[PDB]
């Protein structure tokens, strides 16, 4: 036994399971928003060596020998990633071992703040992440919410923007120490200086969680959260197209010197370190880092702005086509790479939308929108652009997709009327041979439809 | 745009820093205890599609769609987890979507313990992991020490082995809710039965997290934690030469004045503090590895490899002691060794640092009596990555015999220096010191890249 | 040496400043809303051998021995205190063992509330008592702010009203296990119909603290708070002219019983009465409880009520009186014991007129009101009707105290036009002849004014 | 109206209750340790007019106005209570506000400590108090122990004294930062320079919480806690013979690689966590209360006071013992004394209830050995209240004798009964055993009518 033996080799059953998963990328349009194919640059650092190497610490401040190579790939991942955010190294540092999006968050508030100290992010129904301190009337669901005190701020049902008023009267009663400016459902671009000045008022951190809107931001295709926030975090997947991983950026150099003269430095640098290591994380995925350093640099490339910008062309185009054949849009349409469509409208739910979809290989997920009336059956999708995108999609492709959504959406209006409870509304679709084999059609002519273009990464898995 | 180049076409810098460290390890004598060469079928799988699919749930209640594949792949993963530690899946459950060891924890402690509840592991200077709620005397550590309250338990430096009867003294009266069993640096076996007869006095859960035996446990070549935790977590690299991710393993069934059978309630207080409370979308392709390497752990040639680990260590053992260095508790039960180097005149950190140079990677590690702040004067040496190099007993005293040669190099240096920085300037400047380091440094790579090295052949 | 020995023969020193502190409250006009004069009946039971008894525990679940007196006298102060404010005994329990009104609320807390549970109160300057959760944006100061989170509610400052729709607003989204309905500084009455709906909504406990109000409760010349709470604690003394000690009101009984028949009940008691021992308090101050359940009985009688009714009339009588004299009040008036003016539409604050005052032998607090614009010199008083009440003062009587106040609210108004910052106005009433001697001229007129009223309690001390 | 009625002619079925204890604590043998006897001239200003006066703030810093002769009280209150323990206001401050002991001791933890810090005290089964952190196996009692951490220690059962030994051994894992030197039952002297070694190591505030032995420690018959603590609570009455307040003593001047003298920051918390944090306004009538009693501490009647609680706790020991009775730690060095009646045959909780139907009022107490949960089988009993009757030796002697009478009496009622309710119960229907009682009560209350009471006459 030497473990050089190949996958398909000494692990068939393993082997089938991966390839079947390529297959099943492959002849379905992925529409989630946080989805994205990887570039096989990037797998193949992914699944490499670096999964071997021990290198607790940071560079020059490790705590075993033997670093000496992944020294140098974590410092051009940290030199790639403040290139890639067009980020000055005197203004900017940032942390490359968070192993995903939810632990790099968790890293920033247990560096910045003390158990129980408190915290505001945009609701999750209302289109915020778990990790900015989802809690429910019954339950503290994420660990931010038991760990620290989070109160939601919320959007605006009359416009489905963000109610910054709102958010800046109870900031003002609440006196939060940090407000997150992210999210994971959210259509239009956040006033990323109206979240600074709330913060500067009430002396908080602003936090920007750029984890859905990373590429765009690295394209310089929207504007970017830098200019404004104190901390930033991202997810190293979904816009970006890398593996999965985390960053933390962090101001450093100086704050601010009324009458002192010697300035009062930014003191970020030593508490996010310190936290990710030794604090929460124990040793860093090298594979990951190195993995997510060669989709840093795809992302300074002139090919990467031109991929984001047909990802705005390509949510606008899905925007309009949806508009134009009877759905509805919270906030009206998009300004990045999502749509949050609202099909109250149209007399389905997110719900038995999402279930008619994945049974004709189209992936979508349910989201709350503001005009609701329950959470088992939400009233709209959330779809994502970046996923076809990277498989040369283009606006006609994607108007394409839409036709194929609402034939969907209408089986399941059909299903709906003769059904009741979503129980067997589902069940209806697994047995009536009707509904059936219409579906296998529809399935049939968008796995042809998919198949066509090109795929990232491997040919095979 | 294809996305789908090579690495070497695409970023040749990143590839050429693939192979530097590709070869770091193929010319390097790897006795960092807790580092393994993970096996190439593992890596396909870890750099793999599964890094797109956002499957955020569990196999049938996943909270999107698509997640047809890698609910098979994440069932195939537990079925194999339960398998490779003879587990019954009526008494035993597992969640395979830990990042690592160190989220593994964490979830624990998250799903059974509210803040500040009361945490109690070995010290990390006598051989606890941080995430056994490491506290400093200055400063809270670990974020287990941040969000629950630790007190640690210590060695018995007399003999090395953990007291456990100041802990049944100490436990009585912290009155911890968690006690965790488990382990980073240390040479024997765990008396886990002494453990839940603890835990059992003071009603508290007994934690065996096993990151750096779960190999020995799997291949069944030392006792299982299972027959006597109720929690086990553990990593699922070191020594089962997995991908880097995290397995916490957890008790289905039964926990019986009415004859009401009281039940167990880990598995959906567990599977909720991974997701939704602490973790996000799972790494299918992390998952995915540690299924091949789960595989690779049922066979006989896993076995074969951990009773290899188990000879080799007790080979550099027995070749340390003829050279006359003390080992903490007098050896090793298990796969590594833990030399005390402060009769022989050197510190650990200088022999760390010399080490290095020569390709022979070690940490120091503190050796019961010294305190934490006082430089270490000891070493951990492991068995497994070399060993799963094909490794035997006559090379390990070979490479007890390169240790020599470093630390006897270290012991010269020491007599010509004071301070540790003079010391660590010395090994670089100095012309004839330098020069005998890059002699031993050469018939250390000569006698490592011979042997065969897991994974691919260029990175 | 017995013990025996007169207070006057073996302490002379001690003697003296009794005196003297009995000479200044005869001679001056105490109009703080929460100071009263005790009755001697309870005086004589406060100072008392049951001072002497340690008596841990409760009746019949006492842990020492030798109680049997102090048991009848508990529960008797639990009958008089049930009584007083008209409770089913069936439906109240009372813990009648706190040591001031701060520790009763604090009981409060911890009996029903986890360390960093949510708590929603009036803010302290806004009309709401420390030990409602008040924290300031650089300190938390009350204990119920570091021990619990709270969150203040606020004022409308167009009415001088609780904001009970902001409240409302601002509770969905903080999610708060209790609400405090209770007031230091609020001259109107609460809408503790308006405070159950917000509790009822967000799942929350309603606490009321009828400190301030306690004895115009008792007394049915306002709505009783215990038509509509979980909760009511109270300060023994101030209206209800008692001791010092605290009193806390839980409902028991029956709280629900939708299919299960089987009545779910109410579970405050036992809570309510660990918390306050044995986990925050040692032994009971019998000779308080027995000095409360003198004024208890004293609040059952028809004495009592025409008492409250006087003081309602005195504080529209003060509320008159100032309106119709220049001064503006903040809700525009009065609808309990006290009035909360508004000293900004004089050209003065509460801080340099509470000083000013006090110098004339007339004992007030500056207040913070809606409009003001700082905090070390706030724009208001706050003068309470209950103190010179229980000296037979009637309507008249009031007016022309308001004919003394404005009188030294001139005169700092001339010496404010003299000075700039506020310690050389205080210096001023100190060193200018002219002030000093017409400083002086007020004083002398006021006490005379004041001596000719009786007073409760002893004759010397 | 005119409030001033007296209490016989407003309210006759109050002032028939005042009379009732009065009789009560006149006829009784009154052997709770904690209690005391307050005098007449402490009373009259406790029962004064400064009831009314609310003086929330501090002499020179209240937020109303009116305070002009309350600030000379508090202020006369601070300076005799550093006169009565020979206490130098350069190095120590006191807060006079406390309402009882309970909040003296939160408003230590308050103003020193954040939420859920570790606070260690005597166990409360071991004679440590409540507000030391006291924590049952199943259930957080104290609030100490739900808003800060608590570990205890514990008395060394072999000899019945604190084991300062395990308390540091103890205290360097649990790492608390503060450690309270206090006992509520424990009959010999604390060691606080030992504790302040140990304090010292693990850079913890050393808390004396000297409730109990202020009085002793005013009288300078046993050390003071002043000479090693860093923070000194005491209630105003027990051993202080005062009006129930509380009493915060704190160190003010210096706490000395720079030459800077680092100063002591106690003053600005502890008033602080006094007020606004914990409490309201003051209650002045206390504060004046226990301030005729501070002037009468440094009299040489208080000396003499303490010098015979002392002599009579002894008496009482050597009695004891005389009789066949055993004493934890086998004796007293201050004001009360541990009985163990397990040797005898009879348990506290037996022994408490026939002592209190026949008027003399003790409180059991658990003794080293038998845990909380079990029938305590010993009684604590105290000197200080029957002392301030102008008891001396041959006194106590007979107060001993009614003990064993009525020990004797509750042993045969054991011998004649199976639980404990069986037991209570006999004691009020068995005729024969109730006219036993009747009779020794009859001999009790005569025997303690004749002594002086301090106080009024009749109420
Ligand atoms: N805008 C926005 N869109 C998306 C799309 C995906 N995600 C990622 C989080 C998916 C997620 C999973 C579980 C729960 C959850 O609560 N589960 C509990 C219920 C128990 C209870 O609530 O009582 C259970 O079923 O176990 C949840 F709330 C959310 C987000 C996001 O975070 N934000
Ligand atoms: N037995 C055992 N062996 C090993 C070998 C590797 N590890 C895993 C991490 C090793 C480790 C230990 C301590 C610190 C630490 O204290 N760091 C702070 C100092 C802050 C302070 O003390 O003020 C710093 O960054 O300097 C650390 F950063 C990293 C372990 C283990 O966990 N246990
Ligand atoms: N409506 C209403 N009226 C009244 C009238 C009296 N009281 C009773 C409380 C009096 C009070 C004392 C101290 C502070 C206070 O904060 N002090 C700190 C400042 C440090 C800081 O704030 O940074 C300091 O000077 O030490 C305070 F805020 C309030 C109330 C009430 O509670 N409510
Ligand atoms: N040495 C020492 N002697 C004395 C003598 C008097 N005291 C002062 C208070 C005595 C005390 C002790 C325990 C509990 C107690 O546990 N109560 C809970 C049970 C809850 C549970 O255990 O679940 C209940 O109400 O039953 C208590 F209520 C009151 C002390 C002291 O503090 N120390
Ligand atoms: C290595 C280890 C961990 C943490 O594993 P990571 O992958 O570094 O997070 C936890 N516990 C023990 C005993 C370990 O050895
Ligand atoms: C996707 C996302 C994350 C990261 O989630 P992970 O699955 O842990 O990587 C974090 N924040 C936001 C706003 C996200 O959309
Ligand atoms: C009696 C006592 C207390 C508390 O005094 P209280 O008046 O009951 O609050 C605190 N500590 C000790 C050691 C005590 O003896
Ligand atoms: C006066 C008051 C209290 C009690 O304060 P204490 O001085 O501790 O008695 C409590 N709540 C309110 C609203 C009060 O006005």
């Amino acid at each position: 036994w030497t473990g050089q033996e190949s996958l398909s080799d000494s692990d068939p059953e393993m082997w089938e399971l991966l390839q079947r998963e390529k297959d099943r990328q492959c002849r379905g349009l992925e529409l989630i928003a946080s989805e994205n194919f990887c570039s096989r640059a990037a797998l193949e650092a992914l699944g490499s060596c670096l999964n071997n190497k021990y290198s607790e610490g940071y560079p020059g401040k490790r705590f075993y020998g033997g670093a000496e190579v992944v020294d140098e790939i974590e410092l051009l991942c940290q030199r790639r990633a403040l290139e890639a955010f067009d980020l000055d190294p005197a203004q900017w540092g940032v942390n490359v071992q968070p192993y995903s999006g939810s632990p790099a968050n968790l890293a920033v508030y247990t560096a910045l703040l003390q158990p129980h100290d408190r915290i505001m992010g945009l609701d999750l129904p209302d289109g915020g992440h778990l990790t900015h301190g989802y809690m429910s009337d019954v339950k503290r669901i994420s660990a931010t919410s038991i760990f620290f005190e989070s109160m939601p701020y919320k959007l605006n049902p009359k416009t489905g923007l963000i109610d910054y008023n709102q958010l800046a009267l109870t900031a003002r009663l609440f006196r939060p120490r940090l407000i997150i400016a992210g999210t994971s459902a959210y259509a239009r671009l956040i006033d990323y200086a109206r979240m600074r000045e709330v913060c500067d008022e009430v002396k908080a951190h602003l936090l920007a969680d750029m984890a859905h809107i990373s590429g765009l931001v690295a394209a310089k295709v929207i504007p970017s959260p830098f200019k404004h926030a104190d901390i930033v975090t991202t997810t190293t997947h979904k816009t970006l197209r890398g593996a999965r991983s985390g960053l933390i950026f962090y101001r450093k150099g100086v704050k601010a010197d009324p009458k002192t003269g010697r300035e009062i430095p930014y003191t970020f640098e030593d508490r996010i370190n310190f936290a990710v290591f030794p604090s929460l994380q124990g040793g860093p995925h090298n594979h990951a880092i190195a993995a997510v350093a060669v989709a840093l640099k795809q992302a300074c490339t002139p090919m990467f702005r031109e991929y984001s910008l047909q990802v705005l062309k390509n949510a606008r185009a899905m925007a309009d086509a949806l508009l134009e054949r009877g759905y509805s849009l919270v906030s009206g349409g998009t300004d990045n790479h999502l749509v949050l469509v609202d099909l109250r409208p149209k007399g389905l739910d997110g719900a038995r939308a999402e279930r008619v979809l994945e049974l004709v290989s189209i992936t979508a997920n349910k989201n709350t929108c503001p005009g609701d009336r329950s959470a088992i059956t939400p009233g709209g999708l959330r779809l994502g652009a970046p996923a076809l995108t990277s498989r040369q999609f283009r606006e006609d492709d994607f108007r394409r997709v839409v036709d194929f959504i609402d034939e969907g959406v209408n089986i399941g209006l059909e299903v709906k009327s003769k059904t009741a409870k979503l129980q067997d509304f589902k069940s209806f679709l697994l047995k009536d041979s009707e509904t059936s084999q219409r579906l296998a059609n529809l399935r049939q002519r968008v796995e042809q439809f998919a198949r066509a273009f090109p795929m990232p990464g491997f040919d095979e898995h």
